[PDB]
């Protein structure tokens, strides 16, 4: 049971570039995800693009969002160490600074506050890549008047935590990040409220507040060494959550997006060495290993540390990056040092291969094909069940994961233990990273994610759809299954070959042939007369324009367009032959078209499907 | 302010988890049993009953004797609060089993057993005290060896306890008395602590006049023979005075080696003398308003703190003499609401004053980790594993906080953190009298039956070794009894496996080779292959660790490693481990792990793990 921690890591890391919303830069190292929510903060004339997708869908949730680069930047300052060995300092310096640029570009104006980008129910409504996305994607945004307490403080502590790692590379950068957390932590501190955080109810509700304000505060207190801060966020711990039948700090859950005291009371407790936080930290540390109080988190068979049905790895790996953190601090109950190493490496190894196979996407053993993902599986026609299998693949996606009995099936609708997202992998990067520290296992250099294009992008199917004595009708259909990266084809024509040899030896004209449509789809087709191509010889064609047309593989009628044509002799002639047509060739019988090779299709004037004669 | 009958209900119940010996079916906990059964074997005597000091498991008689001693007195001077709180029969089932200990520690006239156990050999092993492994000698005193101090202090206890039992069992009450005054003749004729030996390091003694007083007081009240008082007074001037004073010591506190401040307290009751209610609210006033200048130290937060080692012992204990000695018509009228004050100060700050409680098992943020061997329950002779206290061994009150109100709920600060009889002593009598004035229902019909929290009898296997027509086993069975702790020598374990494929190649699945390479424990016995199910071709090989005495008291105590082979004839390939219920999932790897298809059995009652 030997595990490569640094290519899990790079991979994870990588996971985040896929993620990516807005304008991509020309260094990124995919050819298959490329701009997408362009207009993005339009609906309120506000710069809103970038920052992170936040799961298989394409809405921008920035509670789990800002959740995600404030642990990402936790690790980063606990593991520079890590990440510098691991020559992946640069890749999560530059994930870091992509959330936080669209936070900051969330926060125009003192006071005002967008949290979200996209409609849950019109996105979900649709399956296909980012870059084609069709629908509305209205901004959200909090103030003093509609409060959002926990989104603004999450935020805060990803810029604050984010101004600690980059102060010493780009203190303009870390002083930039500074402000925007101060305004957004103040909106939060004073409201006191999630009232006017509604826009994600029912996928990202807050269920509380005073966590994400000790958290905020305490990195506040990093970025700037003002124990104003420290002071703060101290203050808020009576009113964190408790246990059910006690007055003690709740401590039967663990580290997520929704509950952040966990990682603030790991933090207090380093930064003042507190008898309060020490306890509350190691009671939710010790629930999770050997068990507290005559109380434990479920383990499945196998050894998965099992809080419950929804993103059990992610709970479990995020436990163990805090594990792992508090394991290493001097102030650590000397006798459970090792207990707390050894489960971070366990529910590490669980994600990475124990049971004899990765939850890791293009990762390890027989990783997961099919998680639940619009972009990586990339459907050219709004259907989770074409194609088949997935034509990407997401490196570094740790899937929800098994059962409590450690079932799992690999499925692209089991929208349950397939599902992927964003801080899924924050708490894993910092597992990793720890454990890489520890163990090594060697990243793969230079690592990139540059696929082979396995399906012809633009690709075309005829079939004979009439025929007489003077005139050959044919049937096309073009379809964009474009997905490197899936992308708008509006410069798109193909060409229909002939030989006239026939006609020119019959006394007739060849560009005299009269050319038609029957039937075609798209305001712009144009179907040409005939023309010339190799004169001597008697080579002619016809060309079929679609240029204008707005295909994108977003669904049936969306990703195709037919178009029927027709050259015909003199009405009531019989020399027409079309058996030494190019394009006639095995041309499919009957209108039920088939893919051909013998009727190139062009791209802005360049051939990119069939052959020319 | 605080529920001061549920904390007189507990700190009663502490003592019934120190308990040593032969455990009464009565026993409302499922933690604790029979041990320290062979004490007194080493010189003939049935020594055994009894409770076990503090964290450890040496029977020392002089502070257990203390400790009998004030809780009479407390059920003496105020057993309206015993029987309202309902707890009457409690306390004097523990004055009893003590007292019961006693007069078996005085066998004959002139002798007496003052010890089990030796402090060195005891607490050098960490475990519960119903596996202890070690020698534990008896010791004992008479005439040319002379202990009377501890024999003093135990005649205190007896007579004391014939006070408060007099009136429902007058016979048990004469028993008492008899052994009391020997106990007595000895220590005054005597008057030395020179034979009292055993116990150097732990309770050496520093005074015997003033456990002569105390003693001789309460032969008095359980005689009413006056030449006891007389005795009692003649004692006063050998008391320990004041430093360049002729003052009777005052700087101090009632406590297992010095009692006379709980001797000058009564014989002031008894006989109003001036010398005597001067004394005693000399002592009360420097621990109070202060008196000549002079006041004992109080911490921020409140404590009267005396001295680095158990603080809240010596002010709790303080608190009841407080307690008593108020409500005497004799005490000065304008001191009574100040001692009164003290009383209630001084146990509040244990009980919860400062945010916290100092009782285990009660009231807000109570210590999780006491320095205590038994409620910790390692099963491996480790004060750091497991890392958390398996037991709550309710009412003990811990040492206390440094003169700064510092406090380190550690289980390995025993200056601290360590519980002990005498600890509590004192505090149930201050606690039955805040009761009595303050009320606070003690919980209906309590009791300390817990839930196991971890499986008491463990496997743990993984592949050691293997072959085209074998498997060989590695697996280690672990006692982690703790509901009680106890020795496992019933145990055994068995190894299922499908043979269809043996019967399928013409060969008898009894005639398969089982073995053995390694084995822990020399009564280790692998079976043949047996029978469990031929209908669907299941059977077993049976692994017996009957005889072995596995006990939660040590790395290799408590666990036994077998390894052992199961084979096909050489040169066959039929062999399937893959249909072998006790194959699946395990560890491939001579590195073991916790598995759940090896049953393990205990006198052939499956305890863990499932069959086929
Ligand atoms: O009281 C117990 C603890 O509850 C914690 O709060 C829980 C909450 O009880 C629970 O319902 C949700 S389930 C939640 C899941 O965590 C998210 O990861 C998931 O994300 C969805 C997203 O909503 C979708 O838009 C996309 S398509 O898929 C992702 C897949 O992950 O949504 C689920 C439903 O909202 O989790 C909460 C957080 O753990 C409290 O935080 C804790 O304090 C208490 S003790
Ligand atoms: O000089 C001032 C007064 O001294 C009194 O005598 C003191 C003595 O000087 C002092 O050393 C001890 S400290 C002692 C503590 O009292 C015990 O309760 C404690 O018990 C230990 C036990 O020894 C261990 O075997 C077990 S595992 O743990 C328990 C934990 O409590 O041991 C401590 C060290 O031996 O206290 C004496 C009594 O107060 C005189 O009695 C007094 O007259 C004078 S004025
Ligand atoms: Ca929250
Ligand atoms: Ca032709
Ligand atoms: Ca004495
Ligand atoms: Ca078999
Ligand atoms: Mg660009
Ligand atoms: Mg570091
Ligand atoms: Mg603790
Ligand atoms: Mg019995
Ligand atoms: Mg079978
Ligand atoms: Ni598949």
């Amino acid at each position: 049971g030997t595990y490569n921690y640094g290519e899990a890591l790079q991979k994870s890391i990588m996971f985040y570039e896929f993620q990516r919303s807005g304008d991509l830069p020309a260094d990124k190292r995919d050819n298959w995800r490329d701009d997408s929510g362009m207009k993005d903060g339009s609906d309120v004339g506000v710069d809103l693009t970038g920052g992170w997708y936040d799961a298989g869908d394409h809405v921008k949730f920035n509670l789990p969002m800002s959740y995600t680069s404030a642990m990402l930047a936790w690790s980063l300052y606990e593991d520079k160490d890590a990440y510098d060995k691991s020559g992946q300092t640069k890749y999560i310096m530059d994930g870091i600074k992509w959330a936080n640029d669209y936070f900051i570009k969330c926060n125009p104006t003192p006071g005002v506050y967008y949290y979200q980008v996209g409609d849950g129910g019109k996105d979900h409504s649709w399956w296909g890549p980012a870059e084609v996305m069709q629908m509305e994607r209205p901004s959200f945004k909090v103030d003093a008047s509609k409060p959002g307490s926990a989104v603004c403080a999450s935020t805060a502590a990803s810029l604050a935590s984010a101004a600690v790692v980059f102060k010493s590379s780009d203190p303009t950068y870390a002083e930039k990040c500074i402000s925007h957390a101060k305004n957004l932590f103040d909106m939060a501190d004073k409201a006191k409220s999630d009232a006017g955080y509604t826009a994600a109810s029912g996928y990202y509700s807050s269920s509380s507040f005073y966590d994400d304000l000790s958290w905020a505060a305490v990195w506040l207190y990093l970025a700037t060494n003002d124990s104003t801060y420290l002071d703060k966020a101290e203050s808020y711990v009576p009113n964190w959550g408790k246990e059910q039948q006690t007055d003690i700090i709740a401590y039967k859950w663990g580290q997520c997006w929704d509950d952040v005291h966990y990682g603030a009371e790991l933090l207090l407790a380093k930064l003042t060495n507190k008898q309060l936080y020490k306890d509350s930290i190691e009671m939710n540390l010790d629930f999770w290993t050997t068990g507290v109080n005559g109380t434990r988190v479920s383990y499945t068979p196998k050894g998965l540390a099992w809080l419950f049905q929804w993103g059990s790895l992610r709970h479990a790996t995020t436990q163990a990056f805090l594990a792992g953190v508090y394991a290493e601090w001097e102030g650590c109950t000397p006798s459970k040092v090792s207990v707390y190493k050894d489960f971070l490496k366990s529910q590490i190894d669980y994600a990475l291969g124990s049971t004899g196979r990765s939850f890791v996407v293009g990762y390890g053993v027989n990783p997961p094909q099919h998680p639940h993902h619009r972009t990586a599986h990339g459907s050219w026609t709004d259907q989770m069940t074409s194609p088949t299998y997935h034509r990407h693949t997401i490196y570094g996606a740790l899937v929800g994961g098994p059962d409590n009995a450690d079932g799992y099936t690999d499925e692209i609708n089991n929208y349950v233990n397939n599902e992927i997202a964003c801080d899924y992998n924050a708490g894993f990067t910092g597992a990793l990273a720890k454990m890489y520290k520890h163990s090594g296992g060697d990243p793969i250099p230079n690592f990139k994610a540059i696929e082979k294009i396995t399906n012809d992008e633009v690709i075309i199917k005829a079939g004979l759809n009439s025929t007489g004595p003077n005139y050959t009708e044919i049937k096309a259909v073009v379809y964009n299954q474009t997905g490197w990266p899936a992308r708008v084809t509006d410069k798109i024509s193909f060409k229909y070959f002939m030989d006239l040899s026939e006609i020119v030896a019959a006394g007739i004209d060849p560009l005299s042939l009269v050319t038609s449509s029957n039937y075609s789809e798209g305001k712009n087709t144009k179907v040409s007369g005939v023309l010339p191509w190799d004169v001597s010889n008697n080579v002619y064609y016809v060309n079929v324009d679609l240029t204008g047309e707005n295909i994108y593989p977003g669904g049936q009628s969306a990703c195709r367009r037919e178009v029927q044509f027709r050259i015909a002799a003199p009405q009531g002639t019989t020399y027409w032959n079309p058996k030494n047509d190019f394009s006639y060739d095995g041309l499919p019988t009957t209108s039920t078209v088939n893919t051909v090779t013998n009727i190139p299709v062009y791209d802005n004037g360049v051939k990119v499907f069939g052959n020319e004669p």
